[PDB]
């Protein structure tokens, strides 16, 4: 049983939430200094990723409209070591903007990074309600990163994502790195990483791959150029569904955008019933297209 309803945080409107946006926007333009020089955006990506991927479809607990990321038990998931920096990252955020709710403002956080990162616009409802701290789910409802295609299938089904998504929503891989401190992995997917392109479909076929046993005693797929790749991402060219959408979004920036978009509105939105008269969905302008 289950339903969450979006509730509109009272008297808003578009202009609200652009100015929410703009003032994410600005602050990533601001701390560029952040992981080396990388920035925020990778972080912000996967926190929005990690509140949402909470989600089980069969009970309709976790997800994102709640915003249980802000309570211990979740904060604290070992999935999710190094998302405290995004956390703080959004803390002055919250503070200008205190009437919006904690659920809005990381799903926001995401597509604030990747549109700034010049990746695809990803239209965004408001409507996320903080519920309390007894509705935060258990650890161990987000993935593991040693398993195969199988695993992959079978693990992203919870959340009600086919092939298709899956493989689109990966290509995110493109951005940030791992950091052996949080997930016990090492090194970056590409060259490009705070530019939100189609580069990790074109690393999986085009490096060339080797197992290696990491410095955690982690098994990962490391290339000659120095970038690497999680077993979990090199599943999509073991298995021969994924692979052959692997070749269309390595021949298809486009339409891995538009995939991309797709999926993750659905990912941030999965969970969250819409009234038939709540707003549409807002597409924000970036900074660029503001001329600020
Ligand atoms: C089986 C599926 C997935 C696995 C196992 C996985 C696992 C991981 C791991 C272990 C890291 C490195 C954590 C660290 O050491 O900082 C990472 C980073 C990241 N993940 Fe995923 N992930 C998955 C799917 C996704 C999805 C669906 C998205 C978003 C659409 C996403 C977005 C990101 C981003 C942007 C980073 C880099 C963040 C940074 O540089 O700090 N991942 N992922
Ligand atoms: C988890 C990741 N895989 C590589 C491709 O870069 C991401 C940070």
């Amino acid at each position: 049983t289950l339903v969450h309803v979006a509730s509109v945080e009272k008297g808003r409107s578009y202009e609200d939430f652009q100015k929410v946006y703009n003032a994410i926007a600005l602050k990533l333009r601001e701390d560029d200094e952040y992981d080396n020089y990388i920035g925020y955006g990778p972080v912000l990506v996967r926190l929005a990723w990690h509140i949402s991927g909470t989600w089980d479809k069969h009970d309709n607990t976790g997800g994102s409209y709640g915003g249980t990321y802000r309570f211990k038990k979740e904060f604290n998931d070992p999935s999710n070591a190094g998302l405290q920096n995004g956390f703080k990252f959004l803390e002055p955020i919250h503070k200008e903007f205190p009437w919006i709710s904690s659920g809005d403002l990381f799903s926001l956080g995401g597509v604030t990074a990747v549109q700034e990162m010049q990746g695809p616009k990803i239209p965004w409802r408001c409507g996320r309600v903080d519920t309390p701290e007894d509705t935060t789910p258990d650890n161990g409802r987000l993935p593991d990163a040693d398993k195969d295609a199988g695993y992959v299938r079978t693990f992203f089904q919870r959340l009600n994502m086919n092939d298709r998504e899956v493989v689109a929503l990966m290509g995110a891989h493109a951005l940030g790195k791992t950091h052996l401190k949080n997930s016990g992995y090492e090194g970056p997917g590409g060259a490009a990483n705070n530019v939100f392109t189609n580069e990790f479909y074109l690393n999986l076929l085009n490096e060339d791959w080797k197992l290696e046993k990491n410095d955690a005693n982690n098994e990962q797929w490391d290339s000659k150029s120095g970038y690497m790749m999680l077993p979990t991402d090199y599943s999509l060219i073991q298995d021969p569904k994924y692979l052959s959408i692997v070749k269309e979004y390595a021949n298809d920036q486009d339409k891995f955008f538009k995939d991309f978009s797709k999926a993750f509105e659905k990912l941030l939105e999965d969970g969250i019933t819409f009234p038939k008269d709540a707003p549409s969905p807002f597409i924000f302008k970036t900074l660029e297209e503001q001329g600020l």
